[PDB]
């Protein structure tokens, strides 16, 4: 099964110009939580954003530029980054907006934060029906002294 892991702002907005202009800690413990001893897919500018590998999982960058990291498997295509996985119960797709733009017709389960700014993006989640999806998780956050943002975590499963 295919799942898509993403941080969405208002009318999401997952991404912009430079870095989000927020500091959820606790956004990045259940991202960890819920890709730890999964493979996970990236796009490249995801990649340099995230600086490293993710520790404890198999990174996988889809690009059609050759790799410039030897610590990463590179891949070309998308059938290429599933097979890549090998054979996994879960693949969690981990963006940016074309990665998951492409595995979304794919996806059976998104785990979705919704962070509550209002910021001008740069490039967004894309626009599922939620009609079609079933919450079988939901849990509100306030921000804190951790936590610049109001967040809540939301599983969702292809009715
Ligand atoms: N829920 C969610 N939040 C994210 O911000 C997120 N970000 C991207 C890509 N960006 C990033 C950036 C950093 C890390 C990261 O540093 N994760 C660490 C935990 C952070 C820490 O320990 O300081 C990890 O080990 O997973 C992950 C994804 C894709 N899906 C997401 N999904
Ligand atoms: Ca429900
Ligand atoms: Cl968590
Ligand atoms: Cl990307
Ligand atoms: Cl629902």
């Amino acid at each position: 099964m295919i799942s898509l892991i993403a941080a969405l702002a208002v009318d999401r907005v997952i991404g912009m110009e430079n870095a989000m202009p927020w500091n959820l800690p606790a956004d990045l413990a259940w991202f960890k939580r819920n890709t730890l001893d999964k493979p996970v897919i990236m796009g490249r500018h995801t990649w340099e954003s995230i600086g490293r590998p993710l520790p404890g999982r198999k990174n996988i960058i889809l690009s059609s530029q050759p790799g410039t990291d030897d610590r990463v498997t590179w891949v070309k295509s998308v059938d290429e980054a599933i097979a890549a996985c090998g054979d996994v119960p879960e693949i969690m797709v981990i963006g940016g907006g074309r990665v998951y733009e492409q595995f979304l017709p794919k996806a059976q389960k998104l785990y979705l934060t919704h962070i509550d700014a209002e910021v001008e993006g740069d490039t967004h989640f894309p626009d599922y029906e939620p009609d079609d999806w079933e919450s079988v998780f939901s849990e509100f956050h306030d921000a804190d002294a951790q936590n610049s943002h109001s967040y809540c975590f939301e599983i969702l499963e292809r009715r």
